[PDB]
């Protein structure tokens, strides 16, 4: 029997094998009352306390959320699904602590991404296990709330105020806080790590006053806040609101009246329609997302960030090199993940179109000049690659690169890495590359695992970024320092050094997309 006494009561944990040893798991703590009833939109209220034993031994509800149905039977896409059922009642952690019981160790807590409209903690690629029997680290997962149900924005208004979702996520820390001591963490050595929309999470707890005082140092996988998809204008938060109440036949003229309206609907309802608020989205659109509410961020992110008004701490961030790819099946023309994709100027364009609506003839023929310098050959797959890049440097690197740049200006120590190998398992095909959230399984260390046949060479990697994540963690400096391994210098703005990743040749590099990053980064907000 495996029972902690935390700060609400106690709870049961359970015991696992893992490679030869034992992890103790406590999966689906409550961390919060339940948002249902009168709390659905509201910020996360503290949680009833009780007498007796929770028994934490399974992964508890995810948040609600819409489920990607575009390739049903398919593993690539359908491994992101939510697999436990989809529930209001939804805001529970997960807790991996190395046996036996460390005396102090450091915390690294997962924060999901699914585009602020889906994820949960429960996915076998975010399994902490692995990291918690290898690093002797605890590992802690959470879920927030997603969509509308998490970030629905009328701001000022507490009763839908915006942000519900991040404030979820720092609840969490809180708990991290105030119970990590009880299973043996320190909780003056707890890193935050997530991806793409995980990622620019992180992020902005960097720059959330309530948030500085809950953990120590922070790990941005493929995402930041400044991405284009990341942030919505209080303009843009409004419209969204207005229009989800129309749909669902909730307009009143009584700003608090339509949350009450809101509030009465099914959450299937507020799913369905979710969909249809933004007036024609891409691909990569955020229907309810992140907002500048005055509480959780205090001003518009890309000032706080450029005027160094952010918690000083060491950072790693990194990309993978095709970030694009996986987007692209998802409406360009000619793109499937069934063929090779091979597509022509035509369809190039007009795959510019889906994912720049709102941009000029002048943006879009911009973006081709710059895109389309082939040194050389042409050479088929120019086109499909070329549509891939744009959106993978726009959407992702680049707004890494930059958020690193501006973040290392104000002293830290900041490292950037290049995420360059992809999975001898990963079920799209070939011209996709090293896709987004392809690196994951690395960090959770899952080819470790040597009866799941990922190559010798993929073990040594994860091996190898494993002990990486897990020094920037315990000593904010992510080396390897026992296997010969190439040293990973401090990104500063100047030389802009960066470490790639993969199974043979690690090398330091300068500049990553240097001309690329000064057209999206400089040149385009100006079209
Ligand atoms: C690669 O496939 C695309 C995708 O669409 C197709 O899915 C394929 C697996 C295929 O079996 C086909 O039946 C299905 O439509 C092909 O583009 C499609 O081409 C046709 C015109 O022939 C259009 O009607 C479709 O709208 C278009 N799909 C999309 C999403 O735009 C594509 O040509 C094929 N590429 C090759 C062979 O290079
Ligand atoms: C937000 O306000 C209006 C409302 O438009 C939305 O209404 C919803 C109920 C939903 O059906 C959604 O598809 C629709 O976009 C926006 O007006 C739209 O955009 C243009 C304006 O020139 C028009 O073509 C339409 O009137 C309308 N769209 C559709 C598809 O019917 C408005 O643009 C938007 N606000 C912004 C972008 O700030
Ligand atoms: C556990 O270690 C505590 C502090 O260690 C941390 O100090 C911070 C500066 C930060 O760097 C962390 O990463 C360091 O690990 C110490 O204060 C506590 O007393 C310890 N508690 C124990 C051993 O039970
Ligand atoms: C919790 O855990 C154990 C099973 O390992 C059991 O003895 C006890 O009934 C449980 N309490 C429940 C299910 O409420
Ligand atoms: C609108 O309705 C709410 C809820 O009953 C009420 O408290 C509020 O004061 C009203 N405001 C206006 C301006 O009518
Ligand atoms: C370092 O070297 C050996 C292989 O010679 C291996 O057993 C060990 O796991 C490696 N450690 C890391 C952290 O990569
Ligand atoms: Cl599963
Ligand atoms: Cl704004
Ligand atoms: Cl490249
Ligand atoms: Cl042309
Ligand atoms: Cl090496
Ligand atoms: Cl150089
Ligand atoms: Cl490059
Ligand atoms: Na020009």
């Amino acid at each position: 029997d495996i029972i902690i006494a935390t700060k609400n009561g106690k709870v049961r944990g359970m015991q696992l094998t893992v490679f030869g040893g034992t992890v103790t798991a406590f999966l689906g703590i409550p961390y919060a009352q339940p948002p249902l009833g009168r709390l659905r939109f509201k910020k996360p209220q503290s949680l009833t306390k009780w007498s007796d034993i929770w028994n934490a031994t399974k992964y508890a509800n995810s948040c609600c959320q819409n489920i990607d149905q575009s390739f049903p039977g398919f593993h690539g896409s359908e491994m992101w699904n939510p697999n436990t059922d989809l529930s209001e009642d939804c805001l529970y952690l997960n807790v991996w602590i190395p046996a036996p019981k460390p005396k102090n160790a450091t915390v690294l807590i997962w924060i999901y991404g699914g585009h602020f409209q889906t994820g949960t903690s429960s996915l076998h690629v975010y399994d902490g296990k692995f990291l918690a029997r290898v690093e002797r680290v605890i590992v802690v997962s959470m879920n927030y709330r997603v969509g509308a149900l998490g970030f629905l924005a009328l701001p000022g208004n507490p009763e839908a105020p915006g942000n519900m979702g991040l404030f979820d996520q720092q609840l969490a820390l809180q708990w991290v806080q105030k119970n990590i001591a009880a299973f043996g963490g320190n909780p003056k050595s707890v890193t935050l790590f997530g991806e793409s929309a995980g990622a620019a999470s992180v992020s902005l707890h960097l720059l959330s006053p309530g948030s500085h005082s809950l953990f120590t140092r922070a790990i941005l996988q493929s995402g930041s806040f400044n991405a284009p998809w990341a942030v919505t204008s209080l303009y843009e938060a409004r419209n969204r609101t207005l229009n989800l109440a129309k749909l669902t036949g909730c307009s009143r003229e009584n700003e608090t009246e339509i949350i009450k309206c809101l509030r009465n609907k099914d959450p299937q309802e507020i799913l369905l329609n979710e969909a249809f608020v933004v007036p024609y989205g891409t691909p990569l659109s955020v229907n309810f997302g992140p907002t500048v509410d005055g509480d959780f961020l205090t001003d518009m992110p890309d000032i706080l960030l450029e005027l160094g008004q952010f918690k000083k701490t060491q950072i790693l961030v990194g990309v993978n090199k095709d970030e694009g790819t996986a987007f692209l099946v998802y409406g360009a023309p000619g793109f499937s993940k069934d063929n090779n994709s091979i597509i022509t100027r035509k369809e190039f364009q007009e795959g510019l179109k889906i994912f720049f609506p709102g941009v000029s003839e002048f943006g879009k023929e911009s973006i081709l000049f710059h895109y389309t310098d082939w040194v050389d050959d042409q050479r088929p797959e120019n086109y499909r690659e070329a549509l891939g890049d744009v959106v993978g440097d726009y959407n992702f690197i680049c707004p890494a690169l930059e958020f690193t740049k501006k973040f290392s200006e104000w002293g830290n120590n900041a490292f950037f890495y290049y995420f360059e190998h992809r999975s001898s398992k990963l079920p799209w095909p070939e011209w996709m590359g090293v896709m987004h959230g392809y690196e994951i399984e690395f960090v959770f260390g899952l080819p470790l695992e040597r009866r799941d046949q990922y190559t010798k060479a993929e073990e040594i990697l994860s091996r190898s970024i494993v002990k990486r994540w897990a020094n920037f963690a315990k000593y904010g400096n992510p080396q390897e320092t026992q296997n010969q391994s190439t040293s990973w210098p401090v990104f500063k703005s100047t030389e802009q050094k960066y470490l790639t990743l993969n199974t043979e040749s690690t090398r330091i590099m300068t500049k990553l997309r240097a001309q690329q990053c000064r057209f999206w980064t400089s040149f385009f907000p100006k079209v």
